[PDB]
């Protein structure tokens, strides 16, 4: 259904913005770039694989901190559009401690702090890099969360127009979009 959001109580008072851009300096830019992409370190991983999942997650070098992508994913590494990620992007899962993977049941957060689900973007691979789909997790990956804070921006308004990406995690729960949880 709509846009849904968890949210540890933590974050109560924080707004969506506000939270996003301090998750994502903390996250940091990983580096994904030419020439440092390295295996083991800064690529993240998919589930099931190989270059496709319903997951996409990825491990801060600097942190603990990690995301999980989870939708319909395609990743096009070296065929054309090269480095695209493209696909059904369903939800974005923010926190630290990234365990699991495709031999295991899935990626998980062992912390997680907050999630967004039914984001409903879809993105075909004719955009290349230019997809929001790719934006919005690559954003992620660079320290960068601009792209995913106008996509829930705009979800958001679409719900009421009072609501907004600066709006609080609070006001969200009041309005039924998010549902609060104990920090764990």
């Amino acid at each position: 259904m709509s846009i849904s959001i968890s949210y540890s109580t933590t974050y109560s008072g924080w707004t969506v913005a506000d939270y996003l851009a301090d998750w994502s300096a903390y996250f940091g830019d990983v580096n994904h770039r030419p020439g440092q992409v390295v295996d083991g370190s800064n690529t993240g991983g998919f589930n099931p694989g190989p270059f496709d999942g319903s997951q996409y997650a990825l491990k801060s070098t600097a942190s603990d901190a990690a995301f999980i992508a989870g939708g319909d994913l395609h990743y096009t590494l070296f065929s054309n559009p090269s480095h695209t990620l493209w696909g059904k992007l369903d939800s974005i899962a923010l926190g630290d401690t990234l365990t699991g993977g495709a031999s295991s049941g899935g990626y998980a957060l062992d912390s997680q702090e907050v999630s967004f689900s039914n984001l409903g973007l879809d993105s075909p691979i004719a955009q290349g890099r230019d997809g929001t789909v790719h934006k919005v997790v690559y954003g992620l990956m660079s320290g960068d969360s601009s792209a995913l804070q106008g996509q829930i921006d705009a979800l958001l308004k679409a719900v009421d127009p009072s609501l907004s990406i600066n709006s609080t995690f609070d006001q969200l729960a009041a309005a039924g979009v998010a549902h609060a949880t104990p920090a764990a």
